[PDB]
């Protein structure tokens, strides 16, 4: 996260850690058993950490637990990161609890303009690398389909939506790939690419959850 700040100890607490090995990824927690990332996150051998704040330092409310199944969208495509959406199955249900809890998924769509907080565990350097040990947090609003496109011409699909500002320095950025961007309580973007982090022109583009709904609740309930 560039020009974010420290969202303090589980005050994010659907915010994951996918780590294999080492942090990788974010996630969001959508149940006791599931998480939403970003399907340009998938990789085998994954542990989902939960109730993480520094994520190099054991503090007293994590949860490790390893991932039994992922599945990848049927239609992501890794060229063009459409439908740029994963869940991940975790071998025994998370205990549930202040700083280890699920978020809900949208009901609708969000509207351009309405205000987002995203979060990680990514660099939050613009030029430059700089990775923190906590949570960093930023509140950023949606912003129209138009300008979206016009900053990334041929590439926004009706599945992604872009969020940040123009202007720049305020942004997702490296490692912060697969957490969540939520909306009035509700999981609307999951962290996708961008044109690196926090440039002029260049907002982050986020997989547009909403579309994914009855994808995500038919998985789940079979699975
Ligand atoms: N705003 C760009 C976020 C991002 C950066 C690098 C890889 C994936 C996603
Ligand atoms: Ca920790």
């Amino acid at each position: 996260i560039v020009g974010g700040y420290t969202c303090g100890a589980n005050t994010v607490p659907y915010q994951v850690s996918l780590n294999s090995g080492y942090h990788f990824c974010g996630g969001s927690l959508i149940n006791s058993q599931w998480v939403v990332s970003a399907a340009h996150c998938y990789k085998s051998g994954i542990q989902v950490r939960l109730g993480e704040d520094n994520i190099n330092v054991v503090e007293g409310n994590e949860q490790f637990i390893s991932a039994s199944k992922s599945i990848v969208h049927p239609s992501y495509n890794s060229n063009t990161l459409n439908n740029d959406i994963m869940l991940i199955k975790l071998k025994s249900a998370a205990s549930l609890n202040s700083r280890v809890a699920s978020i809900s998924l949208p009901t609708s769509c969000a509207s351009a303009g309405t205000q987002c907080l995203i979060s990680g565990w990514g660099n939050t350097k613009s030029s430059g690398t700089s990775y923190p040990d906590v949570l960093k947090c930023l509140k950023a609003p949606i912003l129209s389909d138009s300008s979206c496109k016009s900053a990334y011409p041929g590439q926004i699909t009706s599945n992604m939506f872009c969020a940040g500002y123009l202007e720049g320095g305020k942004d997702s950025c490296q490692g912060d790939s697969g957490g969540p961007v939520v909306c009035s309580g509700k999981l609307q973007g999951i962290v996708s690419w961008g044109s690196g982090c926090a440039q002029k022109n260049k907002p982050g583009v986020y997989t547009k959850v909403c579309n994914y709904v009855s994808w995500i609740k038919q998985t789940i309930a079979s699975n």
